[PDB]
């Protein structure tokens, strides 16, 4: 047992590492959408800028984690990242529903966390998941909807005129 | 009676302090729209912050009427706000609409006021009103009647293309 | 039901409606005694400046929980603002004990509802009450309640020399 | 009773009394360690100056609390502050390992105060031990286990080579 | 014995602790009183701003001396610091004058260590007790004099506007 | 087939995306590493940043042979990341030596691309190849050889000292 772990439960470790885990998938997910936009027969570049800085984004939030294991006492456990569902993502809306309905599992995750760590009387790992990483996804969900909601307003995915100019005109500023 | 108090019918004080009431009124709707184009299934930015700038604007009138009223000896009576009469504004074409017809029955409240004021003989509130009211709200029926017009050109309310680049090229500058 | 509502309860959502209401309504009793203070015959610069800053701040706390509606996948419902219970708030004491019994059931009402949020196993919204409402509540409970004490100390409301001397010493800084 | 006082339990109130006598007497401890290695038999200033740096911390700690209970509407009840358990420290590895154990314990001691506050159904005084306290005590103790760790590898206490190296090379920046 | 003891007597070293103590002592007392005057039936935040800077200025004197023990040779003994005498204190005026008690104690403990130390030869400490501790004692005495005196004339601590003036124009700079 | 392919032959394509799988795998290994010096009981925060610096360097590997393929008419397919072999490190020089392993791996990885390339006769892959992937990798095998021999000239890694000294004037700098 480390010398620093103080109230710091068996099953919140565990959680830890799987959310690690879930937060790098997550990552490679961006990654991919935002290689695939790259493609010259797809060709929207704000796009791909756009999940690449969300790769990023989930590549801080795992190594957060990990600091966060480290500081507790915990022990990180690395496993295997899977392969994202998909390899053509067929359209920049096709890809923000995607996007959108991985955060929403990631968030139902981090809730799920929240409770397991209410429940073990852990109020420092509750106010570190309250305070890091909550309303960024609530944040990011909501963002996530507003590009569908106006990306469907337009005429997409069947007028490309309008990922085009979507691209343009949101994505790129 | 206030010692400060010359010149300064009753009629005109009353009509003060509707006319308060009425600019938070205003406001009130402004902000009604501004957070409807906040919604998700919305999301059209620069018409929320269009909206939420107009009804800071409503309250700095109401709030001009105010001191207007404490300045001349008049004494402030305030009454509640009337809730919107929509809380869906349908689209951003209707909500100009809306404003549109807004703005026009508040000029006509004003010019009735400012009637009332020449009718007393009370030229510093008629000229109080000529000055700092009746022009801004010829501007701002203007403006609005401007907007309408550019929304109808351009396919709205059921081309949401239409309204997605109005909000980008007219509003978000 | 909007896409991006998730683990947001609608008692949840009626009770941000209700503080929505009751923020604006603070506002506007703020409102009111500011500009009390500047009549003629009341003549406190530095109290209407200070109540104006509040019922600013006040209008921030509504719009941000709006825009917190808007996040999680609510819908905001707009209710009547009701007149404040007075029209002559009497004396800078007496305003100052009024401010301070209506920041206090406002901390209730914001109390109320976080243990509602807490109930419905909300922990975002219970870190956003923690985080953006309740400390804010207890410095303003904390400032009136120093205000009342120095205000009685003074002679309050009989020597109007204290009430002057407050409005100078204290609130014009 | 206070004017201000709202749901603040005297539970709550007892505890935050104690709390701040623990923090004036870790306070206490941390100047004996900073001076002990202040003496010309013990010379290393480095340990000195973190070990003072970590009282004057300790320090903002209970001031801290002093002004959240006067906040709140308690009121401050001062105890004796105890003697440190010791006089000499014999090394500074071993003054490392009794911050470790002294800050482990007042650790805990807050986080049985934010369980007692989130009992009272307090949320204020829970975020604010959330916000203020626990964190830091998390780094405090990570921090203090590292520097042990280094200490343990490097052959101390035996060799003081290691102890004057480590005062250099880590403390001394 | 430590290799720098030099003409250091051990009686002065005995009364060099018990002079830490006391100036430990008087810090908790200003700290005391600093906080009593942010209570929010109190409320004088320049008499609390006074105290707590005495407050630090003591704790600098405990830790010159425990410095000055260091440097001659000396072992430092800390013992317990003892709850003030009071956690009311009454008024401003009644704060001043216990105070001025308390600094006239501390510095008749200072002439008598002086006095010691000029008997046991040590012309080292001697000088430094006059150059570090004697006129600061006499400028604080003369001080606390001047307050008590303008909060006397002033009609304190009947007259709460005499205190409330004066925590504005003369501890407010 | 992609209107861009020209002269880009499929077995070249899918050494590229092999390519690419490798190099993550290797940002994934040196994350682990990097966090293993982070654990308390280790506590070595150069290594720790050294090897964190190495894992953004081997992902700007990956997204280089991304940005490659889209380039040349190819398509990406992503696999899963494999777990490092390891969960504990051991020690810094053995953290050492499986990087020094690691890199050499990849850099026979690479260098039989670079064969197919030549041999497919494609002279812009073997030249992409030749700039920005093959000297790099000599200069990493260089850099971890020079770490590896100066850790075992120590003492390492029965010296506890030696890695705590590296750690400060090799790595720390
Ligand atoms: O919020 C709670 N702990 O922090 C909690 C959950 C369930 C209960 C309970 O058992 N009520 O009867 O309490
Ligand atoms: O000032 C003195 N020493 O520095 C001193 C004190 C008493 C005497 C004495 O014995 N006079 O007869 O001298
Ligand atoms: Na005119
Ligand atoms: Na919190
Ligand atoms: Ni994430
Ligand atoms: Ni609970
Ligand atoms: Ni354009
Ligand atoms: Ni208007
Ligand atoms: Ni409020
Ligand atoms: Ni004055
Ligand atoms: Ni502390
Ligand atoms: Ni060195
Ligand atoms: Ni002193
Ligand atoms: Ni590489």
């Amino acid at each position: 047992t480390s010398q620093v772990r103080q109230n710091y439960h068996q099953d919140s470790e565990a959680a830890i590492n799987r959310q690690i885990n879930l937060e790098l998938y997550a990552s490679y997910v961006y990654l991919s959408m935002s290689y695939y936009f790259d493609r010259d027969d797809v060709a929207l570049k704000n796009f791909a800028k756009y999940f690449l800085h969300q790769s990023h984004e989930e590549r801080e939030h795992a190594e957060k984690l990990m600091k966060l294991q480290n500081q507790r006492g915990g022990r990180i456990f690395l496993q295997d990242i899977q392969k994202p569902d998909e390899d053509d993502w067929e359209s920049g809306l096709n890809a923000m529903e995607a996007a959108l309905h991985l955060e929403k599992n990631v968030n139902q995750s981090l809730l799920e966390l929240h409770k397991l760590a209410h429940d073990k009387n852990d109020p420092h790992l509750a106010d570190f998941i309250e305070t890091h990483y909550l309303n960024e996804q609530v944040k990011a969900i909501k963002e996530l909807g507003d590009h569908v909601t106006n990306l469907r307003k337009m005429g997409a995915p069947e007028s490309g005129l309008a990922e085009y100019l979507f691209d343009k005109h949101t994505l790129g500023d």
